[PDB]
């Protein structure tokens, strides 16, 4: 099933999925699934990761995965609007290969194939 | 009187004071003192200030200066390990620049004072 969000095939459940053409800063990563941050949520002891990747890591396992400190998930707080302005500007390239060429923000993907991307109006 | 950790003449009062060779993402920059954060707190509106720009902001005013909305000290916290990460790696230029040309990341500038800066070892 074909994402309108991030013209990736993947679940509800899993989290949106980007290419990325400029190297992403390594502290910009996700300790849990490897790939930059989506939707990031700051744990009390500090530690960063995408909301979905740390909600069913806690589902199975109930600590932090950078130091092992017991850890819930009510106390997890989204991460600050500085954080979100960093990814939010990552450079992605459109997943339409085959019809489209566009490298674009992160933020602005979604917008760009509901206006002007010849592969999100074919389709497949 | 000149700091032994920043090597800039600053009161106790004022913060450490550093010279970017390279420019700091805009997004990193306080907007209270339009420096690079030092010790970064954020706010519960999301916000993200230096912990001694925001403690001195809140003497005299009583808002978040981004937003206008009432804040208090008390609720803030220190930004994330993420956020502590990206500062700490931004490269400074050594401010003793008739002795020394040595750039490095800010998190290292003091250390480099203590053993292999001749500008720290001849002072002035
Ligand atoms: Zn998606
Ligand atoms: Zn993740
Ligand atoms: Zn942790
Ligand atoms: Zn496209
Ligand atoms: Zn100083
Ligand atoms: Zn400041
Ligand atoms: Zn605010
Ligand atoms: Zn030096």
């Amino acid at each position: 099933p074909l994402c309108a969000v991030c013209g990736q095939a993947h679940s509800l459940e899993e989290n949106h999925f980007y290419s990325y053409p400029e190297e992403v800063d390594d502290d910009l990563i996700c300790h849990i699934c490897l790939q930059a941050l989506l939707d990031p949520l700051d744990t009390p002891c500090g530690h960063t990761y995408c909301t979905l990747c740390l909600t069913n890591f806690l589902v199975e396992k109930d600590f932090c995965p950078m130091d092992r400190k017991p850890l819930v998930l009510q106390h997890c707080k989204k991460s600050s609007i500085l954080v979100n302005k960093l990814l939010n500007k990552l450079l992605v390239t459109c997943p339409f290969r085959e019809h489209c060429t566009q490298v674009l923000q992160r933020c602005d993907l979604e917008h760009h194939f509901q206006t002007s991307c010849k592969g999100a109006s074919h389709y497949g």
